[PDB]
């Protein structure tokens, strides 16, 4: 087993504008987002490749769940704000929690607000506690600890249930977090009116993102003259590519060589001019 990990993401805003929702939410397993909500269409989506996956969650009644945790989300931003007596601005709360497993073992969990960009407040499970780090956050301290459970449900939540459900996910993410998608490379060329011709060597639709993309004159690897990258989460795909210029009057012969984690071996695909 390797390293997999499940992270949440949620957005408010005491002041949203025209077209922008007051509060968003996402998570992520991986590299990869699978699902998103906010509170305009009030629905939990899947994503990307989990679009076509089954059975793995009930986004009905996660509407539900996550309508539940906008509500208490917003309330607290509303608190700080109120705690600051300034309503008239426009402020931001973010929230990060998730956890992460290693080897069927669980080897993390986290769980911290940021206000307007600072730290916030954050829970550390060994004690079990909120730690309040801006003046406000002892208020939202005092309210999140206010019977005995509370610090329990969440060091639960933590511990137990976020784990569970991200072995849950996993059992139904295996052909999307596991793939090594091979990538399939194309060698093309351009010529500037005026300047020297370009040979772009692309390789795409693979996965795992980590890969080796470079060309090569006259079996010497060369220094790229551009250099670019990119994941396409509807697909759960990266693409990479390398550019390199080449002397009006070169001759010498150029490849792409492309080394990947699905290959058995690496590829080569030289350029014909
Ligand atoms: C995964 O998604 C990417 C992004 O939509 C696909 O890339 C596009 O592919 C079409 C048709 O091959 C091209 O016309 C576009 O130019 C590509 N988008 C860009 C600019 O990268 C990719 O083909 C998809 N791969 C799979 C396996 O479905
Ligand atoms: C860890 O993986 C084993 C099989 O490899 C599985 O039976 C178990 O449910 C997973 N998590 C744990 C420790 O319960």
């Amino acid at each position: 087993d390797g390293r997999y990990s499940l992270t949440y993401i949620y957005t408010g805003l005491s002041k949203h504008v025209e077209d922008v929702p007051a509060f968003q939410a996402l998570g992520s397993l991986n590299d990869l987002q699978f699902f998103r909500y906010n509170s305009k269409d009030r629905k939990s989506q899947p994503m990307g490749l989990w679009r076509q996956v089954e059975g793995m969650e009930d986004w009905k009644q996660d509407s539900q769940l996550q309508k539940a945790r906008e509500d208490i989300f917003m309330e607290t931003l509303k608190d700080i704000v109120e705690y600051y007596k300034d309503s008239t601005g426009s402020h931001v709360l973010q929230g990060r929690f998730g956890c992460e497993i290693e080897n069927n073992r669980s080897s993390g969990a986290f769980w911290k607000y940021y206000y307007d960009g600072k730290d916030y407040i954050e829970f550390n499970k060994e004690i079990p506690a909120w730690v309040p780090f801006d003046p406000a956050a002892q208020i939202t301290k005092q309210k999140w600890e206010a019977e005995p459970v509370y610090v329990q449900r969440a060091k639960a939540y933590l511990e137990e249930e976020c784990p569970a459900t991200l072995r849950k996910y996993l059992k139904y993410s295996k052909n999307i977090l596991d793939r090594q998608d091979p990538p399939s490379v194309v060698v093309t060329s351009h010529q500037a009116p005026g300047e020297k011709k370009k040979l772009k060597c692309l390789a795409y639709d693979f996965y795992p993102g980590k890969i080796d993309v470079h060309w090569t004159r006259a079996g010497e690897v060369q220094e790229p003259e551009l250099r670019g990258d990119v994941l396409h989460n509807g697909n759960g795909t990266y693409q990479s590519w390398v550019v390199v210029a080449v002397p009006p009057q070169d001759t010498a012969p150029y490849s792409c060589h492309v080394q990947h984690s699905s290959l058995a071996q690496p590829l080569v695909v030289p350029w014909e001019a």
